[PDB]
């Protein structure tokens, strides 16, 4: 059905693109997403890096806030998406 | 908003080099809805800072009222995050 190839999202990325630092981001992304979103984005974040770093669902759980259900979902993207964590864990580990 | 995880989140996007990129990683953290009202509120914000009517933006983007004006508050009380980008997108195109 609905797909995320499209010409208004690469235009949204062109936007991000341009950001330069983490002031720039809070000032984007506030204007863009609710609280609850952002939130949420950066659990799933959270959650991703401690699934890379082997911790149990109860850890995961207990650091971040999220359920299994959510859990389960970052973790089906980790093991069978595009590998996009894992590319921004290397890169953000080269930087320093 | 403004914690250490959120930063952690932001570092990551601001590693991303090109559109290629932003697609493998906004398409592992976010799910396809999710995107989509993202890049909806996105253009929204364009056509109402260019003076489209609701009527025009609804019929171009499908939005709803609700969403159009909650990009509208965004535009009049917000961060001037959506003003920033659209200033420098402008000059990479100049």
């Amino acid at each position: 059905g609905k797909k995320i190839r499209t010409e208004e999202v690469d235009h949204l990325f062109e936007a991000i693109l341009c950001l330069k630092n983490k002031e720039e981001c809070y000032t984007f992304f506030e204007d863009v997403c609710t609280i609850n979103e952002l939130l949420s984005l950066s659990q799933r974040f959270e959650v991703a890096k401690m699934l890379t770093d082997k911790r149990t669902y109860l850890d995961i759980s207990e650091k971040t806030g999220a359920s299994t259900a959510t859990i389960s979902r970052v973790n089906r993207s980790l093991n069978y998406g595009n590998d996009g964590y894992e590319m921004v864990f290397s890169r953000m580990k080269e930087k320093e």
